[PDB]
């Protein structure tokens, strides 16, 4: 019997809906492709810092691991999976991770047929004063990347703990790059002209997550974090709905 | 003050020297290229079961198994290897076998790529059962040359294994005075003997035949080709490898 929370449901070029729902129901709305992003008021104002100082929080992300090639990919994978082995036991315990493992019966993503080892669960991110999309299969080194299945409804979930003075949010475009190369090419176009031609007439959503707000979104859509004037602290992970169930990783 | 143990020190083509030695002294002589293999009597007849039953072992992918993978299966097996090592090593750290070396040499687990330092697997227990191949061990010998991330060879890399139970056969170890240059050279010797029975270069090479007994620790330069004989009954050993890095002695399996 699960908590229920105010939620704003966003979809490209349609009016933002206001609803009130469980974490489970928001994630299922996303997974059914009935929303592009959903912003929920999760943590009451006097309780935010405790989610950050959660004892279970005591690095290398999948997105960083993905940018690596050749021997460097093998080495950085050793580091990524070695850290995950060290930290996930505590991470499982945090309030943040438990939102998802309670609501979905989610478990850490695992790799290996013969022994199953965990991806990293989640990270706390601090921002101090270019578009990407996240897809578990988008390693730069195609031939060596071992995750080949793309999940169309891959989700990002981040809880904002401390907002910036400028109330710097997140932009998402109705544009879903087909691979890492495709994203590298747009980067190239941005760092050669400053624009991405295709983003011009592309439908878009503006999000302004506040502290205590959990933002859930389809991460395959191109998106960017606005520049902050001030300290921004978030906690984040990603979700894919695999054949064995919901799996978390970051 | 360190225990000394009876030791046989072997060098190719020459009579074995008997010496009582500490673990550090045998390791230093190997690292100095003053011996090819040393066999030491470590654990007396009361106690061999205890070293195996050590709670540090309860409760693996080996580096040599990892080295056999290529491309995406290498990235995958390495996740398994390093993800597993961290579960298993806290216990292994504690085992009297591993302590034998970490006490003697101030050895630590080998780590990779230290911004974060994650551990290699420390060691293994090995059961060999009745079975109707010549290899060498060198941390650099990944089959997939471009993607294997440990590109430095250590010429004094050591293998160390304690025998716990010997086959009825008294199956032991042969080591030749031959050091293959890479994983491909070794792979070609495997192709050669499967098509030929023998290995052209081995009939010119001196060989040391070893028969280590329960309780005995065999330390040797693992870059020399070696092979364990066919066992008639179950044989049990515990093993790891050592390299002497700029930061000190490191242990991995
Ligand atoms: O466990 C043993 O008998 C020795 C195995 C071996 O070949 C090694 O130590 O590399
Ligand atoms: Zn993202
Ligand atoms: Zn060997």
């Amino acid at each position: 019997m699960q908590h229920t929370y105010p939620a704003q449901l966003m979809r490209f070029g349609t009016a933002a809906r206001a609803e009130h729902m469980t974490i489970a129901a928001a994630i299922h709305a996303l997974d059914a492709d009935e929303a592009d992003a959903i912003v929920m008021d999760i943590v009451p104002d006097g309780e935010r810092d405790a989610w950050w100082d959660d004892e279970g929080f005591s690095s290398v992300t999948l997105g960083q691991l993905q940018r690596e090639q050749g021997d460097k990919l093998v080495s950085k994978a050793a580091e990524y999976f070695g850290i995950a082995c060290r930290v996930n036991d505590g991470l499982r315990t945090t309030r943040f991770v438990r939102l998802f493992s309670d609501a979905l019966d989610a478990k850490p993503l695992t790799i290996g047929h013969d022994y199953e080892v965990e991806f990293l669960l989640a990270t706390r991110r601090v921002y101090e004063p270019a578009p990407h999309c996240d897809d578990v299969s988008y390693g730069r080194d195609t031939v060596n990347w071992p995750l080949k299945r793309s999940f169309p409804r891959q989700l990002g979930g981040f809880l904002t703990i401390q907002g910036a003075d400028n109330d710097a949010g997140m932009v998402m475009w109705d544009n879903r790059p087909e691979s890492r190369a495709a994203l590298d090419e747009m980067h190239a176009e941005y760092r050669e002209t400053g624009a991405i031609a295709a983003l011009e007439r592309a439908a878009k959503i503006m999000l302004k997550p506040q502290p205590g707000q959990l933002t859930l979104f389809q991460s395959k859509n191109l998106h960017a974090i606005e520049r902050c004037t001030s300290t921004r602290r978030t906690m984040g992970l990603f979700l894919i709905h695999t054949e064995d169930g919901w799996r978390m990783f970051d």
